[PDB]
């Protein structure tokens, strides 16, 4: 078996405009000062330009070396934002424009083609940095029709997954030639939001060997789904791990849908590590038992706790849950049995 | 203090092409042969024309007299379809067009105005028939944004409920003029899908006394919501009752969202009476103790059982769960409490 | 979907020396009077001669015709006894001698070969009777070593299952020629006692298409195993069904092993239908949904109830749980998905 | 009430060939460096010679005195291996030979007699060392017939327990002479594997006052038995305590029997302290309230964790769960009851 | 084992002043018309005079013969009312005065001495009727001090139980002479309200062989006590059985104490058979397995249902839960064990 | 939202005769040495004289001054003893006399009015010390009648609650004039023992704005009541917080009532922090979310643990559970909703 690497931290929730949350160098020193050994880097042109990194290996060698001076390593790159723009339903076109470059706002086809190019540059930059996995979202074409009311016409869902496979298969081929695994995070508001849809997406891509899963148990808790049985079924396809807590406390007034309430008042909400319902002892045990060769990446989000306390407690929490791992005599065996 | 009336049956799920599921005349005879004493009638021009009924009391008196000869009475009228069209998000324009008259398809503003007029004529026809309650849907403007991804802009939800109240307050005033309660069914794909949103809608209408609830526990089971505490909280506003069973069996592959699966394979699905998880013994007990003065109406749906068997077993099921209900001395009281 | 056939009854627990429990005809009239429409017949020479049935088509046609006069048909044949003798560990040699003919006692190799011939004759007799399935046990070579104390030497388990496949593959080849499925009952005291061991046996037979499962949930309840999840995993290999109830009530004095206690005092014990813990509503629902084309066969056993009352109630219990089963406008679909 | 003594550790799972896991002296210093105050010693002739210890008081005082210099005390002696060999069914004769001295392998009668003598020497050696309890197994004659299929002939189970009591009664009488309690660990693969069988064995020995229980909740979890109710029923016969964690997670493929799977894949498996299902807070509370005068001895076993990490964490775990313990006016009572 | 006799019915909750609820003769016919075969008779002078029954066997012979002509038998006599008055705390003196004859109201010691004499006459009258058990209450001296606030002085509890033994031992000696078991019903408002207090009472009476228990699971449910484990511990002292249902649904507003609420609103309340939480299948199985030689007597009480429907349904409920019950070869055994 | 202040400690369980448990100065040094930042002081004459404090602000300023030199502040005052004596049923007259000054023993009416004076003087002293909250008990008139056996006569409960308000309303008006909240601790042996009784008392005082709740989850656990839903309902009236653990383990011998057993053997008993069943993570989260501006005060009690070890561990336990807290584009919103 294998000892899970960590602790690491996802910087997306901590970027800002002042120090030390403004540059990658400063975020690396901040993370290393708290006890983390790795970082998951979002590909924002301010922090990490994918186009320069995909063009010159030298650009990547500078980033890698300068982070290693502080004691930090890049675990994976993140294209959650760009992956979302690969497939967008028109009802959400304007809500997502704030995630695209300003010059592309109001131009949906140009925004989609820019996102596909970003994903392909992410494969090449990952090879330069020596990374084995990459984190992303899948986008959503059919999410407005998640509940069968009004009744979904015949062929609607099948067309959505055929189109989704047609758009991601070229990108998946690019990750093959660079030897990088593509890990989708199953998340509400995506067509890939549970295990059934991931199996359906696989068949639409010809069972591509680079289509894998980023495991985050919090989203399964928020929809009352067994996150531990998920590991038992899909362990062969799990290549990345988000450590994130959540709780679901249904009342007589609201359930999973949430009633348009804010995060503080929803029955299902995210919590700081240790303050939710996730059995992280069981999660780390199963990942250790199924030979998971990856990083335990903290993705922090809480409805109550101050952000600087959550980032500090996460490092100790992860390090306490990581587990350090440790002839045939036919004739005799024949005698022991009836043979 | 009140014995729940019943058993009754909602005819929406049983209309067909040939006898006895084609006319209101035959459906009443069919319901009476199975043991039912009342019917909930959908307002489809083939079965019940609201315009003719709101204009001529004789039309209403004629239908009532014919049904009473077989031994059946109208419990309530249904405008689920028309109530839905009062508020439609553009993403669903074509999916709902099959529910409007053919000449209104493709004309969103004309369809919405036809729906408001249908609702007002139903309030007058309900007085003509001597009915106390009326069942309907609320429509949905914000359902595509039920999950906060992408993040909801400030004021989006509050504008949706302000608009929803603006459209229903004129209709609610018409129901007040006729002395009829309007009962919304909390349902996925509606802005009113749990108790929290109903409370928000009530405030947006100024606590209008005609805004009430049609209680159907099956939809609460499908979103992992406590359907028994719901009765304890909102019993003062519950004026109608749907008897409908359902089950929720989460797996390691899917949860409440369902993964675009059909009804047979979804973790949460409807089942025939007695084959689900709803504790109907407790449901009838709570309604009986809170003095529910209405009808127990069967709304049948199952992924497995044949509809002829479901309708037959329903009548006996409801009858077994209905419950038949049954100065001051001071001087002594002062001695017992030692003054 | 398919409607489960039944109710049927397994005669093994009711055969005796006095009427109406002495002959196959008397048992057939007794079963038909109680409401059963099928019977599972153990292959006891007193009841059914495998050697005569495998040799003459007339013998089988004779039995079938007489049973059809009473209204009963043979569901499957049973070789639980003979199947057990295909693999016996020396520690149990004498305890099993009462199940073989008297002349074969004391001779383990001749007894084992007599059992192989019995299994092969059952495949021929099943074709003559027009049967599609056959029920049996697997035998046990490694059951004394079910708990790893003393520690099992390397290769012991792999050799036991290699021998089982070596002995059953010739028999399974005979069942392929006659077109009959062989259904093993997962049972304690057999090497095939749960789902993991069945998968191991399958690979030892070259993934043979005739190796299938007889599903009996009671044995899973007695060892605290999720009998409903078993159906979701193995439904493609389930071809027979035993309806049998059981309960498991652990105390501070005893658990699954039972402490050599009798059936009345064991924490886990069999109970008459309806008096145990098995959720038969869920069992029949899952079997109906996965297109099970078999019989619901009652195998009765209880620690308290009189056997005559148990036989009388089984037919009604099983009958209440059986469930009677019931273009694409691309252009529109592309507009709905904004393509 | 009594404060449970500890933390202590059972050395059986840690003996090896490299230092400090080779000799009793090295194991005692290793345990003391990790924070333990006691050790449970397996009586293997290469680790602790029972025949020499039953003959010479000086030998025991040497071992005891040397260990006290390190800061360690012997909690009890262990004859799990030898106790198993007092009663062995022929189906397991060869599988158990690896636990007997080389000269006894293949000679079932000589092996059983050597084991009976080992148990009797353990009583004297415990008296010399000033120990009150002794840990052992009972052996098994009827374990292959634990499930009634094929059906057990009449008198089979009764004969097995009659022979078991007949073999242990002489040994138990020797433990009475030395004033030492004999604590059986209820364990699968023994005839004594739960509370019902222990009560049956107690009667077959004439309710012998020296037959007691070593409480280990992990074995009860793996067979889905209520380990907390066990303490409420048998607390008066509980004289030793193993702290050991375990979990039972049934699936749709396997249950308690386990399907011949290894420990990593079994539904019910042992886990390091704190990583299982045992409510140790409740266990220590019940033992404290029932006046348990013993040691909390760690018996470590895990399917995943490295043995060096498990031994290091156990001492702190045990320390956090130990609980430190702290004329009637008749006329007035008559007035209150009027 | 023994088959539990029944169904029987306790007449205390149904006696009134109008026919057929006024005389024992009319009540016996009413019970027989509903399907009951036995009755538990309260010892109220209007229905059954103890002074006349304890003095003349002929009076007892008259009632037995008159009841046997309708098809009904007396199961046991009840002195619940009188047994309470054997021990009363002064705070409740006036509240219980309504159950004694008017001439004793005011004199506590005369009322208590009247109750002791009533109990002794019930012992002789039960022997005359051929009854082997007798139902009663124990009274309470320390019930106002059930919660240790204010703290209890030393010796208070021990004195109360010393007084109970002092008062009941003479009565228990009288039941020994007549050969009748005295069955206390563990009930709130009594000193004997659970198993711990019954054992303490047994200690204060010298382990008197006539002190036994009337088992009623509803009172254990109302205080969140394991009623099934109770049978396993005390089955050797259980001689009578009340079939009575109850439920306990704690909220965020109230618990076991109940907040002085009425029976309709209490979290713990009594319910008609089948409408509560009691697992009667488990209760009847355990009583059958421990050889209970008594009657299943219905004691009816519900917060909602009409008393006539409950009495009609009780007989069928009891009928479906009653369970109808059904050398050594040393040498061979020595070979199987290996000597 | 606001961060809960703490850790603090209630000194009532720790006062003694020798140092440091004899004087308030010594108790403050002992409490501060263990890590506590606040203290709850019982109003015992030997420690804090209400008369001198209600008359002289300087006396109060001394206690504030000298305690601040140690690092400790007075959180609130406690008049649990005096509050109990405001309403006493005669059955407890002698048991409670030990809490009044020696001259008041046997003087009931003087004991009651002495307590009213203590309560009113406590408001002044709280006004002087700058405190916002005050802890007390309510007393009990009807606690002997908590179970309706014997049946409660009409008007008994209503008169008891009418008298409670008549006695407390003058005291509550005094707390109004000083600006201090009066927090009742819902406790067994009081008329205010759950949420339902608190609502009844509130209605009897004219919804007095100064009548509030001291939240202690241990007492709800001991009567099997949902302590987390209590917070959701009454959070507006919760002004004080006791950190106290407890467990409830029902057996087959005893339940909630306890059978007059001692604390070590009762099914429901108090335990040291962390050794009970209270989910304190959820409690602190709910109090943080509902804007609780108060103190987390440890009230220690355990059946097993030594009092020193409990006081030392309590401070660290509370610290780990305290949570440190942190235009509208109508046109865009109108486009997202379609209209
Ligand atoms: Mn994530
Ligand atoms: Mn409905
Ligand atoms: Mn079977
Ligand atoms: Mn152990
Ligand atoms: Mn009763
Ligand atoms: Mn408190």
């Amino acid at each position: 078996m294998k000892t899970i690497k960590g602790p690491a931290i996802f910087l997306a929730q901590f970027v800002g405009d002042k120090a030390p949350f403004d540059t990658l160098d400063n975020l690396g020193q901040w993370a290393a000062s708290l006890g983390y050994k790795g970082i998951q880097v979002p590909t924002d042109p301010k922090l990490f330009d994918l186009e320069k990194a995909a063009a010159s290996k030298a650009y990547c060698d500078d980033i890698k070396g300068r982070l290693a001076e502080t004691g930090i390593e890049i675990t994976e790159l993140s294209t959650h934002i760009q992956g979302q723009l690969v497939s967008v339903h028109p009802a959400y076109d304007e809500m997502f424009d704030g995630f695209a470059p300003a010059e592309l706002r109001g131009r949906p086809q140009a925004r989609q083609e820019w996102a596909v190019n970003q994903l392909k540059c992410a494969a090449k930059a990952s090879q330069h940095l020596g990374l084995k996995s990459h984190a992303s979202f899948s986008g959503a074409l059919a999410w407005p029709f998640i509940y069968p009311w009004p009744q979904r016409p015949a062929g609607l869902v099948e067309m959505a997954f055929a189109e989704l496979g047609k758009r991601w298969t070229p990108i998946l081929d690019t990750f093959e030639e660079n030897g990088v695994d593509l890990c989708y995070e199953l998340h509400p508001g995506e067509d890939l939001h549970d295990g059934i849809t991931f199996e359906r997406f696989l068949e639409a891509t010809g069972n591509h060997s680079r289509a894998n899963i980023l495991y985050d148990p919090s989203h399964f808790v928020l929809q009352a789904m067994d996150y531990l049985d998920f590991i038992d079924i899909y362990h062969e396809r799990i290549r990345a791990f988000h450590v994130k807590d959540a709780e679901f406390n249904p009342t007589g007034r609201s359930g999973v849908y949430g009633g348009y309430q804010g995060w503080v008042d929803r029955p299902g909400r995210f919590r700081s590590l240790g303050d939710g319902h996730v059995d992280f002892g069981a999660v780390f045990s199963k990942l250790t038992q199924y030979d998971f060769e990856g990083w335990a990446v903290l993705e922090w989000e809480c409805a109550l706790k101050h952000p600087e306390d959550g980032a500090r407690e996460g490092a100790g929490f992860i390090e306490n849950h990581i587990i350090r791992v440790t002839g045939t005599d036919d004739a005799a065996n024949r005698r022991l049995l009836g043979l």
